[PDB]
């Protein structure tokens, strides 16, 4: 799916970022399990419209607006790892993977809603922060 | 997305039937605001996958599989909405929507956890029953899928030692004090059963009847 694609790759790329790491296509490549051409194929498009530009040195530039809808996905798949522990109470061990999906489906209708019942947005389950909040006005 | 296209046709052929409509084409096109064409075109993809069959009056019968799979979307899509509103308190005219969404992306842990956590699930916000609870387990699953690489604690829905040819382990179980009822320990490693301190690593036919739910 365009979209999830796309929202799938910022959201990675954000966490190598978050990581320390450079990111590289290769490293996407192999961080979701993709193929060169794939990762090409869809950065390329992502390029076009205009949220990554490939530096010169072969890394990931993230665009404004690119790096904009990358911390909101990355701020929703992390409200939806806080719901999934501390409302729902799904296994620890399927966080992760159930958030990646919610993501996605979750409009910043809910995430608000969230802010607001939720104890605590600062981080994740995970350890790391919840970016964005204020840009979600909250 | 095929499969989400699939989920979404067969929630729609559902709804049509629970309103007492006929599920026919131009009906499913009208709701889904999609064209007589296209619907056509996913209805065949559908049959081919047996999740359907066009009927006499061009109406269509979802076959056991396709009301299996429709019920379930229909399951996870109210579930979301009583989530959305007893829990996250979604503005009610946004809670449709939402759910329309997160019904293919649910899973069936967060179901039986969603079932935990509400204080009613017997219909939707909007008047409609939450339906197959039963087959949401809120029988089991064949403990050779639910043994996890990690060894988790379940609960013994059931033994099935009718169907049993190798009786071998019958006593071994007896020991352990496994039964129907049992919390067990259950592992992928050959799958290892684990009870009152005793272990049984059982042999395939067992593995393949020996059906658990989570605790």
């Amino acid at each position: 799916d365009l979209v999830d694609t796309t929202e799938m790759y910022l959201r990675t790329i954000y966490e190598l970022e978050e990581e320390g790491v450079t990111p590289l296509r290769a490293r996407i490549a192999e961080r979701l399990e993709q193929s060169g051409p794939t990762v090409s194929q869809t950065v390329a498009r992502m390029e076009r419209d205009g949220l990554v530009v490939v530096a010169s040195d072969r890394s990931l530039q993230m665009t404004p607006t690119g790096r904009t809808l990358a911390t909101a996905v990355m701020r929703k798949h992390r409200l939806a790892e806080r719901l999934l522990t501390d409302i729902i109470g799904l296994d620890i061990n399927k966080v992760h993977d159930e958030a990646s999906r919610w993501e996605h489906v979750m409009s910043d209708e809910v995430e608000r809603r969230l802010v607001k019942v939720l104890k605590d947005v600062s981080r994740s389950p995970f350890g790391n922060p919840i970016p964005g909040l204020d840009e979600l006005g909250v």
